[PDB]
């Protein structure tokens, strides 16, 4: 099904290199010609996941920086989506890691949320700011404390991400984990330097928020 008025987004979306190709070649200002969303050919190949149709477009020299109208950059696109291969590439093509779209969120923001952990991990190795904030100044630590995926903290914790950051409602990651219970979580989270003493918004502290049998188990760990 057609994702663009603009045939040369459609060609990209849907893997027609060869076509793509022809085109663009024939007028290489296709490459960077934008269609009802501001996206380009780049755009939509990282979105359907076409890697030798995002390489083909960079070394023709587009560029990898360019926000379709919701400000989502081809990295938050490739990011989102699970682009592993493609995420590769548009680092090595200098692609901003910490780019912000409408919404606030980095491409490490959706990386986190949907478990991306190869993504992750390329993005922070890439310099991503793992404390970047959103615009309820939430972090991806929030986020992965909040689901509990745990092997995504290790990860966030290795790349050096703030344990004690407060969104807007004043919540820290250790926070969310209490009040979702995540013990492994909300334990790992202390071990690494999490205060069990600082209060939201609500005066309430991470372990007020839990449920008893959790609340415990973070006093002793710190305190006994």
């Amino acid at each position: 099904g057609c994702v663009s008025n603009l045939m040369v987004c459609n060609l990209a979306y849907s893997g027609k290199l060869e076509e793509l190709k022809e085109s663009i070649l024939a007028d290489k200002s296709l490459a960077t010609r934008t269609d009802q969303d501001s996206r380009t050919a780049l755009h939509w190949a990282c979105s359907a996941g076409h890697t030798e149709i995002v390489e083909f477009l960079l070394q023709l020299g587009v560029p990898v920086n360019d926000k379709d109208d919701a400000g989502w950059s081809p990295l938050h696109i490739a990011a989102s989506a699970g682009r592993d291969e493609i995420v590769k590439a548009l680092l090595g093509k200098g692609a901003q890691v910490n780019a912000v779209n409408q919404n606030g969120c980095t491409p490490l923001h959706y990386a986190a949320s949907k478990n991306r952990h190869e993504i992750a991990v390329m993005l922070l190795e890439g310099g991503a700011n793992p404390d970047a904030k959103d615009h309820y100044e939430a972090t991806a630590m929030h986020r992965a404390a909040a689901k509990g995926n745990l092997k995504m903290i290790h990860i966030l914790l290795y790349y050096k991400a703030s344990t004690n950051i407060q969104d807007t409602e004043g919540n820290t990651p250790l926070h969310l984990a209490c009040d979702e219970e995540r013990v492994e979580e909300a334990k790992l989270l202390v071990s690494q330097g999490a205060s069990i003493y600082i209060e939201n918004k609500e005066e309430k502290t991470p372990l007020q928020v839990a449920k008893g049998g959790l609340g415990l188990i973070l006093k002793r760990m710190v305190e006994g």
